[PDB]
């Protein structure tokens, strides 16, 4: 199948991490091309649904989306073969104080993610778990959005701190719950990877959000940048912007700043 990679074409070279979803390895495809090999933990996913969705996933392609190259499903664990992102998870990258980021770099990180999300929104595709922990950074410092849609197939920890009131109260998912999570991700970037609502538990965060209270301005965000992330948190989902509008707003601030 066109979504199917021959696992014999892989050379495993380095372990990149282990986690709830499984083990990830760096390797080469046909001796030459860098890949990530994501090995799905046995029993962790609805595998027939995941495999059918991978066929749809094959047609999603954008420079700021982690590229899916194929799956290996004729054995277990199944493998997801993806773009290799040398600098790892965005959350860990932000927390690495040596980079001494300028705010121009932080705004570019936001734009990278917003372009990916604008593309997913043009395809009516929801990420459903957008957060810095689900973005990756390549060897050039480019941020890309990873594992978009994956939570649908996970059989098991919910992202309370990235969820709007209507998700927490009613499980109402929409383009506007991705918009809300994007604003939280902007806050994560400008806070150099702090936990949102760091002094609260999830249960306390949910109550805070419902009472109408919000995250507030990171020290490194200008007034114009804060306006953008705060616009993502309107109580009323329909008053939140689209990713097209957020991209335009981010580009405008890049020009001003
Ligand atoms: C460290 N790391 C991220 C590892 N975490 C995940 O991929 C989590 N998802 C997942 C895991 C197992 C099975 C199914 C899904 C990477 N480092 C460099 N390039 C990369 N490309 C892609 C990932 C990736």
């Amino acid at each position: 199948g066109s979504w199917e990679i021959d696992p014999k074409d892989l050379t495993f070279l380095k372990e990149l991490g282990t986690g709830q979803f499984g083990v990830v390895k760096y390797g080469k495809w046909r001796g030459q091309y860098d890949v990530a090999i994501k090995m799905i933990k046995e029993g962790s996913m609805s595998e027939d649904e995941f495999i059918e969705e991978a066929k749809v996933m094959m047609n999603l392609s954008h420079e700021k989306l982690v590229q899916l190259y194929g799956v290996c499903t004729k054995q277990r664990p199944i493998f997801i073969i993806t773009e290799y992102m040398a600098n790892g998870c965005l959350l860990n990258y932000l927390r690495e104080m040596r980079h001494r980021f300028q705010t121009q770099q932080l705004l570019e990180m936001c734009k990278d993610v917003c372009e990916a999300m604008e593309y997913l929104e043009s395809k009516q595709f929801l990420h459903r778990d957008l957060a810095a922990r689900n973005c990756l950074v390549n060897d050039q410092g480019v941020v890309k959005v990873s594992d978009f849609g994956l939570s649908r197939y996970v059989l098991d920890k919910f992202p309370v701190r990235w969820s709007p009131p209507e998700v927490l109260m009613y499980s109402k998912f929409s383009s506007k719950s991705d918009i809300w999570a994007f604003g939280v991700l902007m806050w994560e970037i400008y806070s150099l990877g702090k936990m949102p609502y760091e002094r609260f538990t999830n249960s306390e965060t949910a109550e805070h959000i419902a009472q109408g209270l919000r995250l507030y301005r990171p020290h490194l965000a200008s007034e114009k940048v804060y306006t953008i992330m705060y616009s993502c948190w309107h109580e009323k989902a329909d008053e939140r912007p689209t990713f097209k509008i957020l991209l335009s707003n981010i580009l405008d601030v890049m020009d001003e700043e």
